[PDB]
């Protein structure tokens, strides 16, 4: 029971017994805690309390110490000092941030921002305290009726508590029957595993307990004027001759940034490292299992098939990639997931699609990762990971994380500025929209960029929207189009989704689970006109999925007029 102080690192023997994480607290920051919040149980080898019989008396502010024992006014001994005096609470070895990271309930975006721009020790404590929260509230939302088919259910709720959204961020555990996720009387049951379940069968939320962070979410900057610990190649393929400049910048430093927006190579910069430094063992992780799975695809073409492996966890969350050796740590290439990360070392570390890393992430890719150069690839003018209690406000990109905050403040360090994949119409619109006009169009105009303004009629199931009209004018515009009924389906909306499949027939994808993927046609219906939908960085993820043409069925005008696309009328 004898730490470090969470602020000042002073040694200390007192933790708040209020604060959800109990960090160390010294006497001074512990005074200041206590005094400014309704924290005022403070620990230590034994609690702060009144040791009388009978008496309930906890807060430190009304207590004392007689003897070796603590009392209140009421029954304190006649010889008795004051636990709070001096500025100070009494412990051994004898801010404003602080106190709203540990009293906030992170419903607000205020309290991601402070998550992001306190001290660096600040950081790990909100990031725990934020999951901790989070973890807390899973225990409380709220059984099938009929099973009808093998892909649909009506289910039926539990008496006095809420019901939790149906998409994918919320999965339910059956019973350890496997992870299944709903989708909204009808409702479609996808269960990862196909164990049998009959009518009566319940399902609960998986929980994962959080430990402790201790190490930091970025490891202190150090810049070389050498290649140290990496032999580079000097005959490397003309296939990454472009990225040698960068790729030196790497092995003199320890942690680099790579902004890429979509189509620029960023996977071709990732396996490319391996190639100009042959020697390294390699670890590529990422947060999502897709990502990971990218990363090992293009590995295929470039690396040698026998020294890579992918890591899957026992716990099958979903079909990975099966073309590698399947769980050999001590590989030279190792492939996985942030969550299921061995204790290991490495030459460099690749992390991948930092956007969606959480400052837990980047904590526990440090705690199990020790490397000499880390490689942070990704896009802060794309998607984030979600924050499910977040509700009040829009997360910015410069408070995703600490790697997102760099890129925005002081700049990435390096760069990719030429789009493969876009059309230059798609390419265009978006680097006037959040790249400052120096992402560049490699292919030119396409003239299959369409858009159209039709606002339909918004109707909603429970809380995601549809838009009958809009899907109507997509089916008009395919018995005229036909060479556009291979194209993809994408909105902002699940549900929009699913009427959209029944009523078109075309393979589907919300916006946020279309990142990292490329389609030659894609038809994108806004759907609504609120602050999802119209989010810049969903909107501009949504329109470089293409890679020939798209369609954009507009609710909003701003957006709409910003799209450097053909009108069409109808
Ligand atoms: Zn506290
Ligand atoms: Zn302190
Ligand atoms: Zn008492």
């Amino acid at each position: 029971a004898v730490g470090a102080c969470v602020l000042c690192n002073s040694q200390t023997s007192l933790r708040c017994g209020a604060c959800i994480r109990r960090p160390f607290l010294c006497c001074k920051c512990c005074y200041d805690h206590v005094i400014s919040t309704s924290h005022k149980l403070v620990l230590s080898v034994n609690p702060y309390v009144c040791n009388a019989p009978g008496c309930d008396v906890t807060d430190v502010t009304q207590l004392y110490l007689g003897g070796m024992s603590y009392y209140c006014k009421s029954h304190k001994p006649p010889i008795s000092f004051p636990l709070c005096a001096n500025g100070q609470v009494f412990g051994l070895y004898k801010v404003t941030d602080f106190n709203a990271i540990a009293t906030c309930d992170w419903t607000n975006a205020g309290d991601y921002i402070l998550a992001n721009t306190c001290t660096e020790r600040l950081k790990l404590f909100a990031a725990e305290t934020l999951k901790a929260t989070e973890e807390t509230f899973k225990l409380s939302y709220g059984t099938v009726r009929e099973v009808l088919s093998d892909r649909e259910l009506h289910l039926s709720w539990e008496v006095g508590k809420p019901r939790p959204p149906l998409n994918r961020n919320y999965v339910f555990t059956g019973y350890q029957i496997g992870e299944y996720t709903f989708e909204k009387d009808a409702v479609v049951y996808r269960g990862t595993t196909t164990y049998k379940l009959n009518v009566g069968d319940y399902f609960v939320l998986t929980s994962h307990t959080v430990m402790p962070l201790s190490a930091p979410t970025l490891v202190p900057q150090e810049h070389y004027v050498r290649i140290t610990g990496l032999y580079p190649t000097l005959n490397i393929s003309d296939e990454f001759s472009s990225n040698v400049a960068n790729y030196q910048k790497v092995g003199m430093q320890k942690y680099s940034t790579l902004q890429g927006p979509p189509g620029t190579g960023k996977s071709h910069f990732a396996i490319g490292l391996a190639l100009y430094y042959p020697s390294a063992r390699i670890v590529y992780t990422a947060c999502s299992h897709a990502a990971v799975d990218a990363l090992c695809e293009k590995a295929l073409k470039y690396l040698p098939i026998d020294k890579c492996s992918r890591i899957i966890p026992a716990r099958a969350r979903v079909e990975c990639f099966d073309k590698f050796k399947v769980n050999s740590t001590l590989e030279q290439y190792v492939f996985c997931t942030v969550n299921a990360l061995p204790e290991t070392t490495a030459d460099i570390v690749v992390f991948d699609e930092i956007s969606m890393a959480t400052n837990y992430d980047l904590s526990v890719v440090n705690a199990r990762l020790r490397a000499k150069h880390y490689v942070y690839i990704g896009d802060p003018a794309q998607l984030p990971a979600p924050r499910t209690l977040l509700t009040k406000g829009t997360l910015e990109p410069e408070y995703f994380n600490s790697v997102c905050r760099l890129m925005k403040t002081i700049g990435p360090d390096m760069f990719l500025g030429t789009c493969r994949r876009c059309p230059a119409e798609i390419v265009d619109t978006v680097s006037a929209l959040v790249y400052d006009n120096k992402l560049k169009a490699h292919k030119d105009k396409s003239a299959q960029c369409f858009k159209m303004f039709y606002k339909g009629v918004i109707t909603h199931d429970v809380s995601s929207a549809i838009n009958r009209p809009q899907i109507g004018v997509v089916r008009e515009f395919l018995t005229r189009n036909p060479a556009w009924r291979k194209a993809v389906f994408i909105s902002p909306y699940n549900s929009q989704n699913a009427v959209a499949s029944k009523i078109l027939g075309l393979p589907t994808q919300t916006v946020d689970s279309s990142q990292g993927s490329e389609y030659d046609y894609v038809i994108f219906t806004q759907t609504t006109e609120t602050a999802h939908s119209c989010n810049v960085n969903r909107f501009n993820v949504a329109i470089t999925r293409a890679k020939v043409g798209i369609l954009c069925i507009m609710s909003d005008r701003d957006l709409y007029d910003k799209l450097q696309f053909t009108s069409l009328e109808i």
